[PDB]
């Protein structure tokens, strides 16, 4: 349970979720 | 560290970030 290696995981998870969400929205409008 | 001259800096920073973000979104949809 190392935090110094946990923080990048949450960072990348949030980045991936945000990029997927924006891609979904833009594709839907198109 | 004068606050009376600090507040305009944060105000302009927020304004610039918001305008850039909206421009990005609109350009992406276009």
């Amino acid at each position: 349970f190392p935090e110094w290696i946990t923080i990048p995981l949450v960072c990348i998870y949030m980045l991936s979720t945000n990029i997927l969400l924006v891609n979904l929205l833009v594709a839907m409008f198109g």
